[PDB]
DNA sequence: TGAGGCGTCAAC
DNA sequence: GTTGACGCCTCA
């Protein structure tokens, strides 16, 4: 339905979180729950967080 | 019973 | 044309 305007930095906010935050990290559902987002989008970024990486010309 | 992975469609 | 949103199957 929805497609809201997704910046890189808020993606990589996404799945950096996922990837340390003690609450989320190792986990896709309760980061998109700390965030208020879907689950898949995670998965899907991560089929391009390298992408993403380059996308917001840092790091 | 609860968590992780992939595909297709409409709006961006 | 690609990305945000949604579901079914399998493992511990």
């Amino acid at each position: 339905g929805s497609r809201r305007i997704f910046t890189p930095h808020f993606k990589l906010q996404v799945l950096e979180s996922y990837r340390n935050d003690n609450d989320c990290k190792g986990n896709q559902r309760a980061t998109a729950r700390k965030y208020n987002i879907h689950r898949r989008q995670i998965q899907k970024w991560l089929q391009c967080e390298s992408n993403l990486r380059s996308s917001v010309a840092n790091n």
